[PDB]
């Protein structure tokens, strides 16, 4: 994968699409319900200038796979306005599949976690104190934002050993800090994947 | 106190479907069964039919003999790709009412350590899985369902831990775990052992 093929995986990677979205729901509705899992970067909703309403269903753009992958394993079936919403993978990637796949299996030799709904006045030696329960931990780090320095409400940590890792996605999902629920999961592509 | 016998039994039928959309055309029973076969064995599948056009409406409701086959397969056999689409995977929209039922199931499962394990090959005993699953925690009981009439038993079972850190770590630990050939399908259960007792 050279780092442009690597790159269009990547984005391919970081969309979900969500259809069966209640004629009277709107992207706000969807946001909300996507939001637990990263920040949203976009949502691209259907439209149809006929009726003057969406089609159903939309892709909810996030800014790394992790989010999408979560929101892709907790969202789906959830009910909103009345019906049980669908989300699963973009049908197009067209060939961007075995790069995805090639990600998937450099993800595998980090024991790196994704860690999203943190509480804003949490830090990255508080999340590290508190994950570092289930292992020695290499790093910790919050996203943040380029300009201000504030953290994106997400973070990676990487562990010494994978068992500590496991231990850890199994205990912290969904485990209520500061008022939110985390939402934990495995990485799904290696740190700097375009390195 | 939460539904009598009639009704505990009603949401329990329900527990044990799930919708499956984005069916291709081509595709039939057959293939559905075969993708949803490892988290249990299936009961029963309702195809929808047109018959003007003589083809499925291109969604299923499978149905499996437990609550807690339905539950993983919704959650591993989602956007998997078949017959070159996303299929979908969701609990019926029916319900109506069930759904406190349902609430109340859910609560009650969590007062035991229990799991459940499909796609348990043949050759495997109670014992077999026992030992395996024991490297986790004390067990209480470990039991494969079984044909009432044969005796062999059926795919699948369930193990009841001492402590809930053993459950936990088993779940975690076996979901996927090839055994025998096949991949073990793990999961945390969603009803109590005998839901339908007093
Ligand atoms: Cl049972």
């Amino acid at each position: 994968g050279s780092a442009a093929q690597r790159q269009g995986a990547l984005a391919i990677m970081s969309r979900v699409y969500v259809g069966s979205i209640y004629y009277e729901l709107g992207e706000d509705t969807i946001r909300q319900a996507f939001a637990p899992f990263g920040p949203i970067k976009s949502i691209d909703m259907s439209w149809d200038s006929v009726t003057m309403k969406h089609k159903g269903f939309a892709f909810v753009e996030y800014e790394v796979p992790e989010a999408a992958q979560l929101a892709l394993e907790q969202m789906n079936s959830v009910m909103l306005g009345g019906r049980n919403i669908k989300v699963g993978r973009p049908s197009n990637i067209g060939q961007a599949q075995p790069i995805i796949d090639q990600l998937a299996e450099e993800a595998r030799a980090f024991n790196r976690i994704y860690v999203a709904s943190v509480h804003q006045d949490l830090s990255d030696d508080d999340i590290k104190s508190v994950f570092e329960a289930f292992g020695k931990i290499k790093s910790a780090t919050l996203a943040r934002d380029p300009t201000t320095g504030k953290h994106k409400g997400y973070g990676f940590i990487e562990y010494e050993k994978a068992q500590s890792s496991q231990d850890a996605v199994s205990s912290m999902n969904l485990f209520d800090l500061g008022g939110q629920y985390l939402r934990v999961g495995k990485a799904v592509t290696p740190p700097m994947p375009l390195l």
